[PDB]
């Protein structure tokens, strides 16, 4: 209890960032106070709240959070944070309507005493921000922003940094964003993670790592990138003898290390653990919920490979139901909620929960992974909510960086997933040792430039069929979408797409390979698109339903417009 206080409850000061701001922008209040509490992260010890009301009567009850300011520096090869000033409490709000808001601050400590701040008025003007990310009501396969524009996640996992900490995100994120990336995922556990909130304790949260997460979220705000926050990872509940980067012996949850749990099975039902987990959710909502750059709350990385002594499907399901309900109830902005599994088909008992707004796949597979992605995407349409392939790679023991230094595997997967009907790109691993040093960002730029002007929410896209190849010299396969107005094709050579030794193609090729006949009504306009250079190659008007296939080395994209 290093942050305890033993004084009569009183507000000592309030600082307000600005009295005028734009729609969906951050409005921050600093609160200096004294009171009686053992743990500023526990609302039963001290509960700070901001009560906001727009001019239409809508009310928002925003929990406040304990905060320490830091100044970062780089000490040779590691980030070091110097504390600045005493810690204090903050409220972070974001207005969804324009016009006037009134708000006040309310504080209650463990004595039951309650104090209040006077009503303040702020004014909100229109801004460029599109709002929070939601499931599309027009097409449940896809995400939208509040303003109705689509959100197609294009990016990769970027889940933790080296010892350089936030300085790595300074490098990775601008490169991602300038190459069409608008998405990444970060880990808030286990305790070794860059943004670990439960670093030494499950009762009190790490103010340095929370500040690093502030920094990276602010950088995403500047770059128009949107983040999935993964709260916990399976390692926390996996025993040393079970392998796969286990961490139970080191995790703060374990009684040996000060926590409430005698064994990982008890995580799901232990009353003390559930209480502190809800305090963590409240802290996360308080500190980060305002941000439209939070794409989603993700409870678990691969919860199915916690210790087999700890995975009880009925209890994990109930815990996800209860925590999703709680999180929704306290999150004024109702961010999307999800969870993930190592087993690529997932766990239907959990994926079917209505409180999980979208489902995910993790898949590491070396052989015929294009077909495996297609099959999984087709299968999970049964949930009638969006599907994110949140992790993807070879099953090569982490050797992708030297088996495939050109990123052909990533290339194949991001084209396959977005043109099979998934909500966005397959999300690669290996951001730090592969994507960045091998400079693989250009793959994403080529894909983003192909899809960005299509409104997927209105095309009524269906996976391509009723097609007939007529190709004699090669084995060419197709992944395709057929919509109201567009047909999008990704063609690949089955005998070249899975070999990674040759250099990046630079076709000069103008040559005729074969044809693909589609059941569509002509006339049409056909655009041939280089998937490595990210450029239109050729354009052709047609009066029949048979599209010539021009020469290409590994794969080729075609955009067809029904006229
Ligand atoms: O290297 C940093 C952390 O790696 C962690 O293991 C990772 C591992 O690097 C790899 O990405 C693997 O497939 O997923 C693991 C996490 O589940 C931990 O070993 C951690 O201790 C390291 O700091
Ligand atoms: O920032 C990502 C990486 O960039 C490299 O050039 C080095 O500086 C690494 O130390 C760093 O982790």
């Amino acid at each position: 209890s290093r942050y305890k206080d033993n004084r009569p409850l009183n507000i000592l000061g309030i600082d307000i960032s600005k009295m005028e701001l734009g729609r969906y922008n951050l409005f921050e209040v600093s609160i200096f106070l004294q009171g009686s509490y053992l743990n500023p992260f526990d609302p039963q010890e001290i509960d700070v709240e901001g009560i906001f009301e727009d001019q239409y009567g809508n009310q928002y009850r925003v929990p406040g959070f304990f905060y320490q300011e830091y100044k970062r520096e780089l000490k040779n090869d590691y980030e070091y944070l110097v504390p600045v000033g005493d810690p204090y409490f903050k409220i972070r709000f974001s207005p969804i309507n324009i016009g006037s808001y009134k708000f006040f601050i309310k504080v209650k400590d463990k004595t039951g005493r309650e104090v209040s701040s006077d009503k303040y008025t702020i004014y909100v003007k229109e801004s460029e921000k599109p709002g929070y990310i939601r499931v599309s009501e027009k097409n449940w396969r896809y995400f939208k922003f509040d303003n109705g524009r689509q959100f197609l996640p294009i990016g990769a996992n970027i889940c933790w940094a080296t010892s350089k900490g936030t300085y790595d995100y300074d490098v990775w994120l601008p490169k991602c964003a300038e190459n069409g990336g608008n998405y990444f995922r970060v880990w808030l556990g286990p305790s070794w993670a860059t943004f670990a909130l439960e670093r030494e304790s499950v009762k009190e949260y790490d103010l340095k790592n929370a500040w690093k997460l502030d920094y990276v979220l602010n950088l995403a705000e500047k770059l128009n990138m949107y983040i999935m926050f993964c709260f916990d990872s399976y390692n926390e509940l996996r025993y040393q003898k079970e392998g796969a980067y286990p961490y139970w012996e080191h995790t703060p949850h374990y009684e040996k290390n000060g926590g409430p749990l005698k064994e990982p099975k008890d995580f799901w039902t232990n009353n003390e653990m559930i209480k502190y987990y809800k305090n963590k959710l409240r802290y996360i909502v308080a500190r980060y919920g305002y941000s439209t750059n939070v794409f989603a709350w993700e409870f678990w990385n691969e919860v199915d490979i916690i210790s087999p002594t700890a995975f009880v499907i009925g209890e994990v399901k109930k815990w996800h139901e209860d925590m999703a309900k709680y999180l929704n109830s306290i999150d004024p902005w109702k961010h999307l909620i999800t969870t993930s599994f190592a087993f690529s088909p997932g766990k239907p008992e959990i994926d079917s929960i209505s409180g999980l707004n979208f489902v995910q796949t993790h898949i590491y597979k070396s052989n015929r992974y294009i077909d495996a992605l297609l099959s999984l995407i087709a299968y999970k349409e049964k949930y009638r909510k969006p599907h994110l392939v949140g992790e993807f790679g070879l099953d090569a023991g982490g050797n992708d960086l030297w088996v495939d230094p050109n990123g052909y595997v990533i290339h194949n997967a991001i084209w396959t997933t977005i043109l099979s009907g998934a909500s966005g790109t397959a999300m690669s691993w290996w951001w730090d040792n592969h994507i960045h040093p091998n400079n693989l960002y250009f793959h994403y730029r080529a894909l983003a430039d192909f899809v960005k002007d299509i409104n997927f929410l209105e095309e009524k896209f269906e996976r391509l069929t009723n097609y007939k190849f007529n190709v004699y010299n090669r084995e060419i396969k197709v992944i395709g979408l057929q919509g109201k107005k567009y047909i999008l094709l990704w063609l690949y050579n089955a005998k070249e797409a899975y070999q990674y030794k040759k250099d990046i193609p630079n076709m000069d090729s103008s040559k005729f390979l074969g044809s693909i006949e589609l059941l569509i009504k002509p006339p049409i306009k056909v655009i041939y698109y280089d998937t490595y250079r990210g450029e239109k190659i050729k354009e052709l008007d047609l009066d029949k339903n048979v599209i010539p296939i021009i020469e290409f080395e590994r794969d080729l994209a075609i955009k067809i417009e029904l006229l």
